[PDB]
């Protein structure tokens, strides 16, 4: 990763709160001067914590792909040590859909959807699993562009596929089933799945062959394409690939989506 100097970051305001420190907003002159996130390593921070911070840094670093979170380069020489993001105004999606609950398009939605699965398609061929994925770690920008976010060395059951759980086998198999979770994410606009149910009836419902029903308003392909990354045997879920070509055909022929799911 690129390491940079002090001078060419300013820190702004705080707009979070991470592992390590506070988030802030900034800017980075690296000529021209561009908006930046800027995770902080809180001073006191143990040898543990720098490593798993700047670690992150070095797993993001490894990245590049228009879905996948820019890191701009890190501050580890000096202090507060910063890992230096390309910032994204609407912050985490799933906190974003719910302030807009209702106010995009089904096309904007699903156009969201394949910003995230394209991104899964990129860490899905470099072998990363990322095995997090939710809509909370999924950021957006001010062209509503959503970025995979959070790689880093605390996963709840509900976004993770039943083979993930029972045998603690993760592969790209399973993050694909956490992607069909993230699309009810969107299409509910921020709606926690399986609402305030038990991590047990949540694993019983699944493997009783029960899924989330459908979101208000979706698509019947939308619909069906999660229930397909929800199949119980992982051989059978589309791969990221698939994904992707599948939300392009309904992107470019946008009257594909005007046909609802009942029920
Ligand atoms: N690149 C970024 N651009 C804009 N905002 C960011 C960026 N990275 C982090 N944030 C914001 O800062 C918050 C904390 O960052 P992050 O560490 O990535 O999430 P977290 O550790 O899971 N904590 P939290 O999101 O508060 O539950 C996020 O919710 C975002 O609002």
């Amino acid at each position: 990763t690129t390491e940079i100097h002090p001078s060419c970051v300013t820190r702004q305001k705080v707009i979070g709160a991470g592992e390590f420190g506070e988030v802030y907003k900034g800017m980075l002159k690296t000529k021209k001067e561009v908006p930046v996130a800027i995770k902080t390593l809180k001073a006191g921070y143990t040898e543990k914590q720098r490593v798993d911070f700047l670690g992150e840094a070095g797993i993001m670093g490894q990245f590049s792909h228009h879905n996948i979170i820019r890191l701009e380069g890190v501050i580890s020489k000096y202090k507060p040590m910063m890992i230096i993001t390309e910032y994204m105004e609407n912050g985490a999606l799933d906190k974003f859909l719910r302030e807009k609950d209702g106010e995009f398009s089904v096309l904007q939605l699903v156009g969201m959807l394949r910003g995230i699965a394209a991104g899964m398609k990129y860490l899905a061929n470099m072998n990363y699993v990322h095995r997090d994925l939710a809509a909370r770690n999924i950021l957006v920008n001010s062209n509503l562009v959503c970025k995979v976010s959070d790689f880093g060395l605390k996963i709840p059951i509900r976004w993770t596929a039943p083979e993930a759980i029972s045998y603690r086998k993760f592969t790209s198999a399973s993050d694909v089933w956490s992607f069909g979770i993230v699309m009810w994410e969107v299409m509910t606009y921020g709606e926690r799945p399986y609402w305030e149910l038990s991590n047990h009836e949540v694993m019983k419902a699944i493997n009783d062959g029960f899924r989330l029903p459908t979101p208000m308003d979706c698509p019947s392909a939308i619909y069906q394409l999660m229930m397909q990354c929800w199949q119980q045997e992982r051989a059978r879920r589309p791969k990221f690939a698939d994904i992707v070509s599948i939300l392009d055909k309904l992107i470019r022929a946008p009257d594909s989506l005007k046909t609802l799911a009942d029920f």
